[PDB]
């Protein structure tokens, strides 16, 4: 009942599987969201419940935007508060990623990349704060935003909303001491199957040792934002891009 | 021979004074509007008299829905019918209002707010590119995004989003010599329902003047931006402001 | 009768495309010129032909220094004596060369990259509001401020050094209607050209020019604090 | 072995929780003063207590002169005699006075403000890349820079010199694998020459807790960036600021 406890959306696989590792190794229980990766949330919360029982559920959802999502998101922090009595640290991570060229339908790629990178999480911190210590939300933004990959316009869009969703819940939320901060990452883990070529023209890109971030040290920025460490530090977005934004054309 | 602009949101206000100085500049006008009918055809009805067949009203709703692509597709179609070219597509049309984050449906909010913000003016930058010199639009975004209204979470989400538009738009469509720039108003003309004293509490805050910025200084900036002295400027958000941005609380 | 403005290192390319649309639009100017003599009276020449007794030169070096600001104040009551009022201000002298972190003195290229880039406009911005219908200050930035060329640390500081004052000075002279913004060119090598997004048009110093007459005008009256980037789209490409 | 820290302006206030925070975490420090020589040797003396030889005073005034260049580098250089290394640098001293556009000489005025904010963290910063694991510098900047107060030029262009800086020096210094971050304030220790009621003006503006900053909070900011935690992180500026930057006037 002492132990805080977390939401990590989209933390079945890459970097929200270690942000949630990393929560759970800093003594916090874990609502392991997931979509469609059941075996791997499974798998991961049988890990931490292995290291110390009862610390780790899972919850499905889907977070396109539609009339049901915001009883899909009341239900995710509900299932942290059924869990662990206490929901302390929401995670926004979850995110869809395709291109959308200007020149399936328009309106479910809206749907997809806006309900995922924005309006879940505004629906999240809704549900999150409407329940309620150092209680904090942290969302995953984007290094790149202002020099936004060519045909990305409504992921770019999604991320730039979620900019405005940090900025406005940490100026409406901070007199309820619920602090909401971002981590923006540049490249990090990049696809599996993208040929080791691709990969290398992004890693050559980055100032700092020419490489991606890993998902650790993505985790690492978000467990300095959730901690005693950053009680003041409410309405920061801190980029963990080895210098990529700075890089000219 | 004249250029062609659609205006959203025309029949009142900022949009009514950018439609007046588009027509005064030599512009046809395409003057959208959704519940003004008697607003948009007396000023349709008042450009008209000043030269024939070079205004029409369109009506439509840009709440996000599943037809709203149509909606807008429809909107840029209504001034290839009138006037055989769309050069010029200004997005101002804009919901606002509050949405707070602590206790209409909140779908419908998300629908209006982050639908007029922002995915009307997606959806109407597909269709304005794809029916395609100096062609451009003009996004009304808003110069207080990063020092936002308390409790405006959605509104301050969807013009975040316009701006990501406007920087993901201009690189994509710089191509097809479209360019796509911003003009972010601080306090121009404050809304109809707003008593006195509130008002002149807004007024106090601008440095220059102190008074909020006339629509016709708004449209001014429009005009810049779709003018030939412009050739060179894309991606771009001009604040007309007053200073009121620079303003510590 | 006619408005009157200082244009600082209007003998060549951007400066003097700004002095030749400010003087086509009704302004007397003041061509401010370093070691650019011949190319100043050249311009007035120029000028002075089309309308008689509308453009003087002023030299002054805008390197930091202890005599700096009695230079900053000539070029102001330059303005005042020749046309007796001064309604724009544009401080568009800059230099422009690296200064690698790791291996001119060093404090002589302080004096010069921060000094013209940014203690001069402060300086001449202060002389401007103390002398003090449409009166603006027109800044020139850079558009490339947030993704800086490498090694070009103290160019870079003198132009974010260029920003603050652009907002200081916008908040600060706004209650005596003097208006303070700013024009950010990006690229003014085919290497650099292929980046640009709207390169398919020639960047120039008449693009440039034309922004800083839009702020300059009545069509700008609200418009204070403000940066305009004229860049083609560069600033949105990433690397 | 321990690694070695420089701090500027470490005497007192939030240079001296720096000093102080970088010792507990097992550094040993370079405790740079210009005036505050009893404070500074005070501390280097209570640092000394806890743990023999791991704290050295060094004079010098950071103005910008001709000699400045030689001053900054003996302040690396006081680091390498005494310790033998030098990891870290913190660019904390700084001149804040207003300085307004209409009415000490004003040359007078631009080297102190200039100097300490901007000239004097660019000359430290070369020595430092020159003299040379994890290295990292950490600026300390200013949260409200685009929000500045009143008759304050010089030291606002001294902050955005110092933000330009940052940029700059991790792009560069990125291939010797230096990082170099910002911590921007909006209020902490209030200045010692304030009367409590304007003090009390400031805290009331802070959206988090309605107080400023402690010294450690910034500190803590300070910390993050130089630790293993950070390892990926390069020419970011983290605010520690309340919130204060979201309010609008
Ligand atoms: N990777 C990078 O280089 C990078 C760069 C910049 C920003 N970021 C940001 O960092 C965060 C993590 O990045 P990442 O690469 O680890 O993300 P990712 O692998 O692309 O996606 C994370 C998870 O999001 C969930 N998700 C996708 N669509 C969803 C939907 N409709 N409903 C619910 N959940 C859904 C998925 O869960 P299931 O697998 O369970 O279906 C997926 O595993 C994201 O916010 C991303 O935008 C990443
Ligand atoms: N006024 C300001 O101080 C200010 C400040 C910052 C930014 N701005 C921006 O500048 C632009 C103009 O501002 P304004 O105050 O003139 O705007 P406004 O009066 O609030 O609204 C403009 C028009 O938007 C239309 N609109 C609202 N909901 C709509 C919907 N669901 N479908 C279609 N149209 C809809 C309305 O048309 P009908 O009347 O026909 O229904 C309305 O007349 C907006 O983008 C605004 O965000 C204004
Ligand atoms: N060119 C671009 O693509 C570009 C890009 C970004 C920003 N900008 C900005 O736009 C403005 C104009 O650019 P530009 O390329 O036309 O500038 P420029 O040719 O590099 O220099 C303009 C003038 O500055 C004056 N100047 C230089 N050092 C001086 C000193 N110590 N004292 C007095 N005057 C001095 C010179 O006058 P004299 O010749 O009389 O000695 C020079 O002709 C600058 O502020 C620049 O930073 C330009
Ligand atoms: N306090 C805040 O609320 C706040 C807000 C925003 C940003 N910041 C930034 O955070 C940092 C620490 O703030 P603070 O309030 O603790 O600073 P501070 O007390 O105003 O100044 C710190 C030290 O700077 C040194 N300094 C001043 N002029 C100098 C010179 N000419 N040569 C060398 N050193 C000089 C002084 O050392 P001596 O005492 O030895 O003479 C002084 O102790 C500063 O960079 C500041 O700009 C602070
Ligand atoms: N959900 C999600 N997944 C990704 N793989 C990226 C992403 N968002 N943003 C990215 C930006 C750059 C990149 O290389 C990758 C990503
Ligand atoms: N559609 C729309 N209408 C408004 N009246 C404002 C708006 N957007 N943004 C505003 C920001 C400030 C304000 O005083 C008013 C507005
Ligand atoms: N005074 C001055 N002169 C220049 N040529 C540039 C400049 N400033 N900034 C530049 C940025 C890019 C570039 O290609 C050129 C410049
Ligand atoms: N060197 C220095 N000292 C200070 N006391 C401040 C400062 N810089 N910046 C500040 C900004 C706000 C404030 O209340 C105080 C300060």
């Amino acid at each position: 009942m002492e132990a805080p406890a977390a939401v990590v959306t989209g933390a079945a696989k890459r970097i929200g599987r270690a942000i949630a590792v990393k929560l759970h190794q800093t003594g916090y229980r874990v609502v392991i969201h997931y979509h469609n990766s059941a075996e791997a949330a499974v798998s991961l919360a049988d890990e931490l419940n292995k290291e110390r029982s009862n610390t780790a559920v899972v919850c499905q959802a889907d977070l396109t935007n539609s009339n049901v999502l915001p009883a899909s998101c009341e239900e995710i922090i509900n299932s942290c508060f059924r869990a662990f009595g206490r929901c302390d640290v929401l995670v926004n991570n979850a995110s869809a990623f395709y291109p959308t060229p200007l020149v399936k339908t328009v309106e479910t790629q809206v749907a997809e990349l806006i309900g995922t990178n924005a309006i879940a999480p505004f629906l999240l911190t809704m549900s999150f704060a409407q329940r309620q210590s150092n209680l904090s939300i942290v969302n995953l933004c984007d290094a790149m935003v202002d020099q936004p990959c060519m045909a990305f316009s409504l992921y770019n869009m999604g991320k730039h909303a979620l900019v405005g969703l940090t900025q406005s819940a940490a100026l409406e939320l901070a007199p309820y001491g619920i602090r909401v901060n971002g981590v923006a990452p540049g490249v990090s883990l990049l696809p599996v199957a993208m040929g080791e070529e691709e990969k290398d023209k992004w890693r050559r890109k980055v100032p700092l040792g020419r490489r991606e971030a890993s998902a650790e040290q993505i985790a690492d920025a978000v467990i300095f934002l959730v901690s005693g460490s950053a009680q003041y530090i409410t309405g920061s977005i801190i980029k963990v891009d080895g210098g990529l934004s700075l890089v000219h054309a």
